[PDB]
This record gives structure tokens, sequence and C-alpha cells, in this order.
């Protein structure tokens, strides 16, 4: 009980994306999570796949329901294939077969093969230049496998080098005292806003109760 500083950014990121308000955004999420007893974090993230997927939310528990009895997944993954497959322009037997195939690959989440694959799809590039570049970042800076992919997209949604991505994360991780994945997740939510990294944390500020 309670909403992390990262729980309010991305709820944030939804009630942009809806092109709601934040105040109908979190009420939406509040009451999701409650009736389907999932994360706050996964309630908005239903939010948005139902959103990516222009359908109602029922509609995509539904066949998310319907893919988590089917491959014997959870809902949460069920949900990552139906976004993938859609971000793809594919088929969801495909998309799921393309995850597992990248899966066993590089011995990584079922989660994580889907979200490589999303990655590719934002950054105009093959799964295999993405692996490589996230590779790359990985061992550059230390960082996991999701913070390279994160910053990967994330530079490109601000439309700017992976350098000065991380250089501007870096300096909000200082000048904040935030974690690496909280500085990421601002910098984009502040872009998705179309406002300043102070504007969107003020922002998420007024919905954060708990201490991230």
């Amino acid at each position: 009980s309670g909403v992390s500083l990262g729980q309010a950014l991305l709820i944030l990121s939804v009630a942009a994306l809806l092109g709601t308000t934040v105040e109908e955004a979190v009420k939406r999420a509040l009451w999701l999570k409650t009736k389907l007893g999932v994360s706050l974090e996964q309630a908005a993230r239903t939010l948005s796949v139902a959103a990516y997927l222009g359908t109602t939310v029922e509609e995509a528990v539904k066949r998310a329901l319907k893919l988590k009895t089917k491959l014997g997944v959870s809902l949460e993954q069920a949900l990552l294939i139906l976004f993938a497959a859609a971000a793809l322009g594919t088929t969801v037997e495909e998309a799921v077969k393309r995850a597992l195939k990248l899966k066993t690959k590089l011995g990584v989440s079922l989660e994580q093969a889907l979200l490589i694959l999303w990655t590719a799809v934002e950054l105009g590039t093959t799964v295999e230049e993405a692996v490589k570049r996230a590779l790359k970042l990985k061992t550059k800076l230390g960082v996991s496998l999701g913070q390279a992919q994160a910053i990967l997209v994330v530079a490109a949604e601000l439309g700017t080098t992976v350098e000065e991505a991380v250089y501007r994360a870096l300096k909000l991780k200082t000048k904040l005292g935030v974690s690496l994945g909280q500085a990421l997740l601002i910098l984009e939510v502040a872009a998705k806003l179309g406002t300043t990294v102070e504007e969107a944390v003020k922002r998420a500020l007024k919905l954060t109760t708990k201490l991230g």
C-alpha cells in the first residue's frame, strides 16, 4: 500500500498515453490493481497495453487470459506477448516463437526476450543489432542488460545519442539522489509529457506516498 515515485512516474506516462488527467489515470490504475489483484505497476502496464492494442482493458485482459491458459504463462507475460506482437505487426504465435528463440539463445527471461524484441521495433534495427548494442552498454557501464536496453530506448525516445542519454541520466542520479532506474524513468516520462525533468518529478511527487 503506497505509491513509490517509480509508480507515480509511470502513471503519469499512462495519463499521457491515454490523454487523461493524472487524477483519472491513477483512479483507473488503483481500481484495476484491486479488481485484478496485480501490482499497481502491472495495472498501469495493462492500461498501456490496452491502449497500444487500440482495445478496451477488458478485451485485452480476456485475450491475455486465453494466452495465460493456452501457453501456461503469467498474466503479465501474456500482456507482454500481445504488446510485442502488436509492435512487430505479426501474430502472437510468431512473437512467442521469436521470444522463446531469444530466451534460449541468450539465457534471458521470456520477459527480457520480448522487451528486446520491442526495443528493436523502436530502434528500427534487427534484434541481432539491438542485443549487440545492449551487450556493449552492459559491459561499458557495468549495468544490467535491462538497464542497457532501457538506456537504449530512452536514448531513442529523446532523439539523442546513447552517450548524451547516459550523461543526463547519471546527472539526474547525482543531482537528485535517485537510482539509475528512476532517472531513466524520469527522463522518458518528462519526454513523453513534453516537460522538464523538474516538472515531471514535482508531478510524480504529488502522487508519491511511498519512498522509492
